[PDB]
């Protein structure tokens, strides 16, 4: 039986079990574009259920890159089909972190939305009725959000990491406090 | 830039980049229970849609293997939650083929089914919108069905190989076809 | 607060209030293309899993009907986009049942398979984990199958009325046994 | 043929039929809890994609209403299951807006967050693919945002009315900027 759940991107050149480096099987694994915790989607609903419920796994990790090929999908303008949909979500944190980004130079700006991206997905995460769930009836479990980057391997939990829903919220609001600091 | 879509199970103890041996690079993972290519889900459709129209790739594999979690929790007729609506479609096929299943020795079912399931989510694959369009704009895209096994580390592709609407049907057909001839250890 | 949950069809020209003339607000309503129930749908399998838990709605209704545009979109051989994929889960239906529907006149196959997909969505809402969990906690709640002919109105409780696991599968069978007698 | 969509929500009382005064045929009904468009959902997008493309449909209308079910669900900090999930996107846009309700008596917020969730669901259908598409491609697809009450039964079209992604922003962007004059009596 595996201890972790870790939801990662699908253009993401590192596997999970290197960068744990945990022994095979202690993982279980989910992939998505750009790592989303969507609040509504049923694939991803049904795998943190089976684990936190069923496979009673007591740490999640989401999972983010620089370089993010699906990042940039979002912030591009274009036209790529049914994706453009599935990247919204992306958007409205873009969006909703704009005077944050606006600031920055534009080149510095797909990896502070990596980082941000995680942070916003952690906490849907702990929001979702399962976490909710699992935290109000005394279970065990851990949110952490991590960023890692391909120049040189580096991986830092971002200001994410929580156990409860009262440090669910402490965490993700310095976390954009101290992305904030520039 | 990746040239592989690969779809695999969460379970899976093993990584494409080994399972494949190509540098990891080469591939693009999508991971779910089951291995599923389930006709209506955003999540996987998504993925799918943007390497095919985006990324622009020539090869889609999905890889089930044996001795998997979410099969074995698909056959256990049990109350796990909002999981078991996903297995559904996996019990929906345990159900398609269940003279099949059922001429056959109980503790070798959940493999059987394992295979079963490659060729059926590689027959939904080829059915989505989106592999069609590219099938009928000329586009090159194979779908490949694979199963592996870990006592002997080792791979088979598991009949189903397909490069247009035509050869899907062809396969598919030869898949269950050729999962029906069945060994007398049953 | 209501006593009926209605899942029936988009281009269905009928309101549900006129064909069970309930009055108003006894009815809690969805409706989708070709009136589904799909395993993983996540926006009917929440109207269901509010109505039954929440609303505690004694009675569901799948509604059909004759000349459906939906079930005519998914017969016809066509690239209509995105709706194709959701009308995939029909044509498996019409797959299905191909000996029985290959038998008929193609001009009344497509109202026999307006029927048959009712008995299969009453079948996949009797199997959702919500419905389930039901009945096995004792509640009480039935499952009605109807399909409806804008020929004078008419409504038949297609075989399916289900308030048990056992007697579901009895219905549904019992429901495709009678569609078969030509 | 139908010529119009409705996407309403699950507890209203009152059919599109009366609602317009359309005959019954003109009318192509979505119905979900708290009528939303969320950018990923296969049902609702597919219904509008369908309508759009296929029934060639020049009017989308998206129409809440008071004293909402769903509405006062989401609001209602409770542990609901399954579609708390679902309510989750409403209360995102309660945050989102959380100044405004937050100057605002408390017996008002569940109508103000109506109008404002209708005015956000129109943002989120002017936004999908399948809209941006039709309007790029010079089809004719007005979008229109309205909230009923009971108590008068008439409607009032929320300022939100899009033919353009250009005029989807300055409705939008108007229609809270309505919503945000408040006559005090909070
Ligand atoms: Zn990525
Ligand atoms: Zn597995
Ligand atoms: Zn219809
Ligand atoms: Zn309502």
């Amino acid at each position: 039986t595996p201890h972790y759940l870790w939801i990662g991107c699908s253009d993401s050149r590192a596997p999970a079990e290197k960068l744990t480096n945990l022994e095979p099987g202690e993982l279980f694994v989910h992939r998505n574009v750009a790592n989303q915790v969507i609040h509504t989607d049923f694939n991803c609903l049904s795998v943190v259920q089976y684990a936190v419920d069923v496979l009673k796994i007591e740490h999640i990790i989401i999972c983010g890159h620089t370089n993010c090929g699906g990042i940039h999908a979002a912030m591009a303008d274009k036209d790529l089909g049914l994706i453009n949909n599935w990247l919204l979500h992306i958007r409205d944190i873009w969006f909703k972190h704009g005077h944050l980004l606006g600031k920055l130079s534009p080149e510095k700006r797909a990896d502070m939305l990596t980082k941000i991206n995680v942070a916003e997905q952690v906490y849907n995460l702990g929001r979702t009725s399962i976490v909710k769930s699992a935290w109000e009836r005394g279970q065990k479990l851990s949110l952490h959000g991590w960023v890692y980057d391909v120049n040189d391997g580096f991986l830092v939990d971002q200001g994410v990491m929580a156990t409860s829903r009262e440090t669910l919220e402490i965490s993700y609001r310095n976390a954009i406090a101290r992305l904030s600091i520039l």
